[PDB]
């Protein structure tokens, strides 16, 4: 196909033409080393006078460090240019993949994502500049090789092109008719194979019956049967190649012949003959390997596709109205209902809830009705499919995205924390604005400096991945210093598992409980202690809300938030 | 190796002494054709003498049919040998398959083993004689291409066996130490690749914090050392190739360079240049062969253990020896447990059955589990964990296996029908004491005549897959016949039908109705009609014997009998 992959590689054009120069000289330094076979086989050995024997080493070790310099002058020109376009080809797919819905991601996994611009991305490169040195390289020896066959002999270089496909096709038409008379009867011996399979299933009928001694004399008949039409499908296989190396022998009987008569040999000499049949077989190396120059190229020009596919996609709903400076209001759920882009049944039917400002509220599902689904949609990670979520007595659609995700903060017990210094990773994205001053007081807030000032650097060790390797009680801590620090007003605290691990649980739960002072909070319980000092509690009853109101009232009614609370004990 | 095979190719020392005497004949065709190099490029390609190429074309025709008629003769003769070797161990192994417990052929191999008859069968012989042509055409291949070389040129062609290794060694040394940097090199690729990967995990990290351009422009920096260290990984194996050339060059420009010298070391005529320096290029491919033959010959002999395992296993427990013709008594199951091999959950425990002379008895318990197991016992399909049998007074492990299965006839929907004319499939094992007039009134009396009648030739058609073919209720019908013609005195119906095919249900239920005059019925049960005649019916359910009676004493009773009909009705 042709795509639009060249402006890419077009400024680097500077190694596409120094990869074409110094390997044509390539390709032109090894048939110029077959000629030296004419000058040592004619007047180098035969006679005296052994000067071309010595005049000749310099030549050939000559011959030989220049096809190395220019062998990784052909290599390190191509690999500039092959790792300069995968390297602002990979930077547009982390840069795009970075603003696409979340769904995306999910239906996808990191992993097999993680291929498209790591392995199916020198696909690109590796199957399109082979592509390029093998049409300019062995491209240039067949163009090497017929003029240095044609300048020493004609008469002779002249009939090796027309015997050449004549006996090219005579080996094609022999060798067709043995691969379809081997094939013809690969089939026959498939109607003897399961006849033998129609006598191992009925062993129970074979032993009930009584006939040991008769279904045995069946397999002296059946198994002498696929041995003669084994014996015959490789009669007509050693019959395939002793003739196609007689037809080709026949070629190197006619050449022979036909340099006898007066006109059409001159004097060929012991040189001039193998130099131009030693280059008739190294012409055959580059011309079995440029007819796989658009099978290379559709294989890595066809990789070109499946991540322009992704290059291409549809990124997130950008619809903005307004900048929201600080959300100081309310967020109401208001009739919604949605499904999950990959899933059929609906996870939330309509569900109308309120968050009031400077209350909490809480939400216990545990059975696993999509408790967890009210917290995406706040943040429009999925978009809602029918109703309205009014933050500050207006959609969230109206606002830009970037505003929205900034009066928000997610803290759970599952955080990113990035291949950073902790300083970064506690004020992550606006380090500019927030001095180190601050970033400490927000920590003395959080009760974690004890765990950073235990670091080695203190306010500067690396924190994330392949770094100082903090526990998973750690990372929490550091997740309510991060949402502390930067005082968004929503809160859609976690709190999944409710570990019993004292002293560190002991702190996280005093820091969590001094981030809900202010800051409308909405809790995803699974800890008994939080639910109960909750203003107002809530249950998702599978799809939709039916039980709403406090600790107290929702307990004298059984309902389910009883047997809820029964199902804690 | 174990090489306990060679007993079976021991009669066949024609075959096996012919390839190597027209295979070393083939070999010494390849030497006598460079050996014709010689004559050629010194004496007639450089000279008047215009005979040389006037009687060598057809020196090449008659040296390259007498290689076809030498290479053709070579894998006709080892392959009637690799044939009848093969042929003669599928009768061993279909020949022992066919005695041993039905255990075996259950689950632990169902389809597979026919793979061991013909693909682990046929890659005995395909990698035993593939190590045999290998070691005796490429074993006197590099003779004489070494004598013809010595013989040419003593001085030049020992100046080519003490100046090899020293090229070998130095190639293997040198690529060793640029392959075990290229592989330390490797793993920074993937300490960076996991860099990269431990930003793509915490895409909505990324997106609610509100930094998109910091995870951007720490990509410039984690892509841009990725370029870095991955050129470096083709400069460090684009340099293997000109140093390994270069060092194979200097050796050339040696040998070129001792030829110089002529104080009694090199007197060369042009044409002893070109053979005994094309054998050494045609001496490499017989030696890189030649090093995969304990490869092969471990790859044809340590499959040949697959088989000899299967084969010499433990047969069938034949164990006692006392005779019975006609089991004029009564099957009395007492006390018995069972076990299917493979599991430990019980499958059938202490069962007490009883089937008298001239009665029938109905298994049900159609949940799925455990009547179906209280057929096979009878005819020690499986052997029983604990309890006993008992049969006719006397154990089922007293009688001989054969006298015993002889005297059950198992009557299913699901028969096996052999490939052969309907006349054997009538009387199978026993087509010499039952004429065809009985087999004719066997047929009659199972009311299967007209189908019969309906075949082409009558009693002559084949009946079995790849043949005429039947429908399933014709296939039960030539059940019954054969189960009446056998007349063995017990009966085992199977009866899991549930068809409802007006006229051939109504021949089919009245046939067995005929049969069940005599030969006392373990019918398992699952449509009412047997049901209801009959003299006892007990139910089985997890092998718990929980209600036995007569279809009217056993309804009064709820238990289960009365939810037999509820499952139906
Ligand atoms: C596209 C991108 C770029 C690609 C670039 C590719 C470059 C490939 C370059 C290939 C070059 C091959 C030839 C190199 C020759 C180098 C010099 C050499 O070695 O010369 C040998 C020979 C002289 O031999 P000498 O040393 O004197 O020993 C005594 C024998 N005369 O020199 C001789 O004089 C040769 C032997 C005598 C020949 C006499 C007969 C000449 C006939 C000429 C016919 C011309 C063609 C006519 C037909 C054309 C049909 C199309
Ligand atoms: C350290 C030891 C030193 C020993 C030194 C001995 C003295 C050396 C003297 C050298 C003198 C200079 C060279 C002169 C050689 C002249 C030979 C010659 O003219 O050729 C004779 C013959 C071929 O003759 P041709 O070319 O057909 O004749 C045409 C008409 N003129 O020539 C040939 O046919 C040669 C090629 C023979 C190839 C034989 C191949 C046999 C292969 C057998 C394989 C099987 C073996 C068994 C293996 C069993 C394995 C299990």
């Amino acid at each position: 196909t042709f795509r639009r992959l060249w402006p890419t590689i077009a400024p680097f054009k500077a190694g596409l033409i120094v990869a074409g120069v110094a390997l044509i000289l390539n390709a032109a330094s090894d048939t110029f080393m077959l000629s030296l076979l004419k000058p040592l086989l004619d007047d180098g050995f035969g006679k005296t006078d052994r000067s071309v024997l010595v005049w000749m080493p310099l030549v050939v070790i000559g011959l030989m460090i220049l096809r190395g310099i220019t062998s990784y002058v052909s290599s390190y020109c191509i690999s500039w240019v092959s790792g300069k376009v995968v390297m602002t080809m990979r930077r547009r797919l982390f840069g795009h993949m970075m603003g696409m819905p979340v769904s995306f991601f999910d239906k996808q996994s990191t992993g097999t994502l993680l291929s498209r611009i790591t392995y199916d991305s020198e696909q690109v490169a590796s199957s399109s500049s082979g592509a390029l040195i093998t049409v300019v390289r062995e491209g240039a020896s067949i163009i090497g090789l017929f003029i240095m066959m044609f300048y020493y002999s004609w008469q002779l270089s002249i009939i090796l092109i027309v015997l050449a496909p004549i006996v090219s096709i005579a080996i094609r038409v022999v060798s067709k008719r043995f691969r379809n008379i081997s094939k013809n009867m690969q089939n026959t011996m498939g109607q003897v194979t399961t006849s033998a399979e129609q006598m191992l299933k009925g062993h129970k009928e074979v032993l009930i019956f009584g006939g040991q001694e008769v279904e045995t004399k069946r397999f002296d008949k059946v198994s002498n049967r696929m041995r003669l039409q084994g014996m015959k499908m490789v009669s007509a296989s050693s019959i395939s190649d002793p003739i196609i190396q007689l037809i080709a022998s026949l070629a190197l009987a006619f050449v022979l012949y036909a340099a006898s008569f007066p006109s059409v040999m001159d004097s060929l000499t012991a040189g001039t003959i193998t130099v131009v049949f030693s280059s008739m077989i190294a012409l055959m190396r580059p011309l079995k390997s440029l007819t796989n120059v658009n099978a290379q190229f559709q294989r890595g020009m066809a990789a070109c596709q499946t991540l322009f596919t992704i290059l291409d996609s549809e990124q997130e709903k950008d619809e903005g109205k307004r900048v929201i400076e600080r959300a100081t209001g309310d967020v109401e759920f208001r009739n919604v209902t949605f499904t999950y882009p990959g899933r059929d049944v609906p996870a939330l039917r309509n569900i109308n809830l309120k968050i009031p400002a400077g209350k909490t509220v809480a939400l216990v599902g545990r059975s696993g009705s999509g408790k967890s689904t009210i917290a995406s949609l706040i943040t429009r990670f999925y978009d809602i499919d029918e109703g309205e979520i009014l933050m500050d007595g207006h959609d969230l659609r109206e606002y830009t995205l970037a505003s929205l995700r900034n009066q928000v903060a997610l803290v759970s017990q599952n955080v990113h924390l990035f291949n950073d210094t902790v300083a970064n990773n506690i004020a992550y994205a606006r380090t500019e604005q927030y001095s180190r001053e601050q970033i400490e007081e927000a920590a003395r807030m959080a009760y974690a400096m004890d765990f950073i000032n235990k670091m080695d650097n203190g306010l500067d060790t690396v924190i994330g991945e392949n770094g100082v390797l903090l526990s998973g009680g750690q990372r929490q801590r550091i997740a309510i210093a991060r949402a502390l620090l930067r005082d968004s007003p929503i809160l859609i605290l976690d709190e999944a598992t409710s570990a019993l691990d004292t002293e560190s649980e002991r702190a996280i739960q005093a820091a969590l409980d001094e981030l809900q002072k202010n800051r409308t909070s909405l809790v995803i319980a699974h800890r008994l202690s939080t639910i109960e000092k909750a203003d107002e509690i809530v249950v998702v009853e599978d799809g939709v809300i039916v039980e709403r109101g406090t600790h107290n009232d929702l307990l004298e009614h059984r309902g389910v938030y009883a047997q809820l609370h029964k199902m804690q004990f």
